[PDB]
DNA sequence: GTTCAAGGCCAG
DNA sequence: CTGGCCTTGAAC
């Protein structure tokens, strides 16, 4: 399947939905840091494979926007196990 | 024992 | 900063 994102190649489920893996390192960076982006242009650019890292602003609204969660990125930073939305992610294969 | 999603590593 | 690959570990 296809990013929602940025359109590249899905690796897994990233906090909430499937993803790239690009997408998954950068919403990860993102908030474990409390990363503060700034648009240069009017805060609606288009994002894509090769545009994704032009503006982080815009691929951090769009990773917002299409549900990545930021209950997923652990403040705790602790390894492995499963989080909160193991189940859901069972129930979004199945269908 | 196996999964597999989340955190860590680091060459570029 | 980016992103492909590695390590971790509760849930099953
Ligand atoms: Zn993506
Ligand atoms: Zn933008």
């Amino acid at each position: 399947e296809l990013c929602p994102v940025c359109g590249d190649k899905v690796s897994g489920y990233h906090y909430g939905l499937l993803t790239c893996e690009s997408c998954k390192g950068f919403f990860k960076r993102t908030v474990q840091n409390n990363k503060r982006y700034t648009c240069i242009e009017n805060q609606n650019c288009q994002i894509d494979k090769t545009q994704r890292k032009r503006c982080p602003y815009c691929r951090f609204q769009k990773c917002l926007s299409v549900g990545m969660k930021l209950e997923a990125v652990r403040a705790d930073r602790m390894r492995g196990g499963r989080n909160k939305f193991g189940p859901m992610y069972k129930r979004d294969r199945a269908l």
